Parts: structure tokens; C-alpha cells; sequence
């Protein structure tokens, strides 16, 4: 199955300028857990705003154009993306705005990161169909000495 793994900021603001503005820890140890041992599908600009590979995961990119690096899995379409990763029981794609769009209608798990900041974006997560999706485990945190905002971990599955 595909899961889509995605940070929302107010109105759906997951980037500006090819980076994340925010710094919450505490969701980037959520995403590491939820992604470890499990192939990660991202588009070229989020590749480049990584700018490195992700230890212990497959790290597949996709683009039109040659890879530039061997240390990752580069592929030029949605199909062959999702062939390369070849029999996993569960498939993460980790952005941008315009690979979330192309791999919503296929998955079956969200796992959202709600937060509670207002960002100025340049780039939005896709709008869903809420009547499609089931909450199946939510938490709640405020914010704390290493987390400056408040923020809400989601998983929904497709109904
Ligand atoms: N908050 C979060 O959870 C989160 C997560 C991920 C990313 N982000 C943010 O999202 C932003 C980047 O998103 P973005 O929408 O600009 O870009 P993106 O989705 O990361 O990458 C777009 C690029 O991927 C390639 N691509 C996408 N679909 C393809 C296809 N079907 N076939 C071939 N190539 C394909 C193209 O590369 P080529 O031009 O080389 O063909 C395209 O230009 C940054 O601000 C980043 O920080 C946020
Ligand atoms: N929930 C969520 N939060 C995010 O920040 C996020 N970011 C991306 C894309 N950008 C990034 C940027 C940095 C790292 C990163 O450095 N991850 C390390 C951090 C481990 C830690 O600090 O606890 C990793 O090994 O995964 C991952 C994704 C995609 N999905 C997301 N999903
Ligand atoms: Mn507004
Ligand atoms: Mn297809
Ligand atoms: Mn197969
Ligand atoms: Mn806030
Ligand atoms: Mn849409």
C-alpha cells in the first residue's frame, strides 16, 4: 500500500522557498519513526531540500531528467517510482506539493502532522475529500521548551 507522510502548517502550508520554515523535533522523530525501514518516494525539489540521503531507507527521486547521484534511486514516472521499491507491505511518499497530488487517489494512509503556526507558503498538501478518510489515532501536544508550536499527529485511512 502507499502512505503519504506530510507536515501541514495553517491552510495546508507545508513549504516556502524549498524549505520548511518551522523547527518542531518532535515531528521530525514522528516522521523518522513512521518512514525507518521503508522505501521514501519524493520529487527533485524536496530531494534538494533535504540534501542528503536518508539513512535506512530506499530513497527513491523522481525527474524528467538523469540522476546527478548513486547513492539514491532515480525514476521518471509515478509507475516506474512505485515499481522500484518492488514488494514492501508499505510504500511512504514524503513530497512535495506536486508529487502529494499525483499519489493521493492511490493511497491508502495519510499521516498528518497538524500545526499550529501561521506561514507564509509558497507550496500547499492537496485538498482531500474529508468524507474519504477515517481518523483512526490522533494526538495532541502543546508546545514545550523544544517545540514552539502546538501540533496534532493524525493517521487517517481511506474509507
Ligand atoms: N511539510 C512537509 O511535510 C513537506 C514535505 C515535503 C516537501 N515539502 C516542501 O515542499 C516543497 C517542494 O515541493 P514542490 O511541489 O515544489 O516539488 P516536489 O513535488 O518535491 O518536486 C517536483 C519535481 O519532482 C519531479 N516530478 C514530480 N512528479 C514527476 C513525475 N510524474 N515524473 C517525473 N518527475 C516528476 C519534477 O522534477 P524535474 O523538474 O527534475 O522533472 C518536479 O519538478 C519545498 O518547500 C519543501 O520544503 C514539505
Ligand atoms: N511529518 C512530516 N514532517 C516533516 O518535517 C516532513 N518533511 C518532509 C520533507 N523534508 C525533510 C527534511 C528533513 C528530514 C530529516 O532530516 N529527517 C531526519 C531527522 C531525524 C530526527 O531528527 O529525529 C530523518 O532521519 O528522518 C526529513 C524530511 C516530508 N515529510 C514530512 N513529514
Ligand atoms: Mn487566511
Ligand atoms: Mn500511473
Ligand atoms: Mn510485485
Ligand atoms: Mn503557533
Ligand atoms: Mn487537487
Amino acid at each position: 500500500m502507499i502512505s503519504l507522510i506530510a507536515a501541514l502548517a495553517v491552510d495546508r502550508v507545508i513549504g516556502m522557498e524549498n524549505a520548511m520554515p518551522w523547527n518542531l523535533p518532535a515531528d521530525l522523530a514522528w516522521f523518522k519513526r513512521n518512514t525507518l525501514n521503508k522505501p521514501v518516494i519524493m520529487g527533485r525539489h524536496t530531494w534538494e531540500s533535504i540534501g542528503r540521503p536518508l539513512p535506512g531507507r530506499k530513497n527513491i527521486i523522481l525527474s524528467s531528467q538523469p540522476g546527478t547521484d548513486d547513492r539514491v534511486t532515480w525514476v521518471k514516472s509515478v509507475d516506474e517510482a512505485i515499481a522500484a521499491c518492488g514488494d514492501v507491505p508499505e510504500i511512504m511518499v514524503i513530497g512535495g506539493g506536486r508529487v502529494y497530488e499525483q499519489f493521493l487517489p492511490k493511497a491508502q494512509k495519510l499521516y498528518l502532522t497538524h500545526i499550529d503556526a501561521e506561514v507564509e507558503g509558497d507550496t500547499h498538501f492537496p485538498d482531500y475529500e474529508p468524507d474519504d478518510w477515517e481518523s483512526v489515532f490522533s494526538e495532541f501536544h502543546d508546545a514545550d521548551a523544544q517545540n514552539s508550536h502546538s501540533y496534532c499527529f493524525e493517521i487517517l485511512e481511506r474509507r
